[PDB]
């Protein structure tokens, strides 16, 4: 029985408010339960859907009109003696309790998505229990793959010189000027290892020979290419280097699913959004700040569970043709590099200072989502209330 704050050590937050996960699940479910609506997919997999994308995914299938059934595949851990859970670990059981409610099958392997191990074990889950799938999202942003037992780290750096520029220091309130630096050979490669496309391209190939995959079945990935201004670490970066091999892996799988099954295989090219990984690289949180302020003056401004609405609902099980860039590519990024935008970005750039950061750019928003996402902050949610952590301990995903 104990009072969850937010706890900032070297820049992030310790725990998670458990309670505050719940209200951002179910506000996700909300936007979703009353957006226009859209039909399609029916017997969803997705592989990183404990947070962020792959959780957007997951409550949109199942909330946003297809009532989807929905198997999730996460590493997540729960609340022991000395740590209260990873917000992943229950959004998992959270999204189950409420998916559940409304009669769908919401399946968790907690697993490392890499192993074969885990692989077999889905696989065996699909041809026993859960019946074909029609959609599989691969979105898992794992920090680092164990293969024999090497074990790669993905990095965030440029892979020729150095990248600096202003971070957003939410413990503070204020700018804070970094640098990033060139990876070795080594650290591109690894990187390459878990953030490339093989995994998914692993994924998809047992999926498809083990008779998985309906007829005509969809899977995506999801990428990130932004301004410019960000090209050294996302387009020519380590992180560049791995969403090539991802891009260059959809093709392949796009290819084969397309012979075999009449299927298909894309990477859609998500926005800018506030996450622990891109806070403090340099000059992305500064530029996601001001985005978020200009798009949200445009009335164009969208957060993770409307990305994926409108991907949905407009793009993909929309009536009309799918439209991909000239090289294959699902764009959701069509508003963020939209020139009048870009053109507004560019110039509060240019005026923005340490002093006036927050007044020219979305600090509070920004600040705000960075908060959620250990589900602190989050209006409707009593932060002045005890939690009952052997009450915690017994949910089960
Ligand atoms: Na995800």
């Amino acid at each position: 029985h104990m009072i969850v704050k937010a706890k900032f050590v070297k820049g992030f937050i310790r725990d998670v408010h458990p309670y505050g996960c719940r209200r951002e699940v179910l506000n996700q479910i909300d936007y979703c339960k009353k957006a226009i609506g859209f039909r399609g997919p029916k017997k969803v997999l997705i592989v990183g859907a404990s947070s962020g994308f792959g959780l957007a995914t997951r409550i949109s299938v199942a909330f946003g009109g297809p009532e989807a059934h929905t198997i999730g595949v996460s590493y997540e851990t729960g609340a022991t003696d000395r740590r209260i859970g990873t917000a992943g670990w229950y959004n998992n059981i959270f999204f189950k309790e409420f998916a559940k409610k409304k009669g769908l099958v919401a399946k968790n392997f907690i697993e490392d998505a890499f192993s074969n191990e885990t692989k077999d074990k889905v696989i065996k889950y699909i041809k026993d229990e859960f019946g074909k799938i029609d959609l599989f999202v691969y979105s898992l942003a794992a920090p680092r793959r164990k293969d024999t037992g090497n074990v790669y780290t993905s990095r965030i750096k440029t892979i020729l010189g150095d990248f600096e520029g202003p971070t957003i220091d939410v413990e503070r309130d204020e700018i804070t000027l970094k640098k990033v630096s060139s990876a070795s050979i080594e650290e591109i490669e690894e990187t390459r290892k878990v953030m490339g496309g093989e995994d998914w391209q692993e994924w998809c190939e047992e999926l498809l020979y083990e008779d998985c995959f309906s007829d005509k079945a969809t899977t995506i990935a999801y990428s990130y290419i932004g301004s410019p201004r960000t090209y050294k670490i996302y387009r020519e970066g380590t992180i560049g280097i791995a969403k090539k091999d991802l891009e260059d892996k959809a093709k392949l799988i796009n290819e084969k699913l397309n012979r075999v099954i009449g299927g298909r295989a894309f990477v859609s090219v998500n926005k800018a959004l506030v996450t622990k990984a891109s806070a403090y690289i340099p000059t992305f949180p500064l530029y996601a700040a001001i985005l978020y302020k200009v798009m949200k003056e445009k009335n164009i401004h969208e957060n993770c569970i409307m990305q994926i609405e409108r991907m949905f609902s407009e793009k993909i099980y929309s009536n009309e043709k799918i439209q991909f860039d000239d090289k294959g590519r699902l764009r959701m990024d069509d508003l963020e590099l939209r020139k009048d935008v870009q053109d507004e970005v560019d110039r509060i750039w240019s005026n923005i200072t340490p002093e006036n950061f927050k007044e020219l750019s979305d600090y509070k928003g920004y600040k705000k989502e960075f908060m959620n996402l250990n589900g602190f902050d989050l209006d409707g949610v009593d932060y002045s209330k005890d939690l009952d952590i052997e009450l915690l301990r017994k949910l089960e995903p």
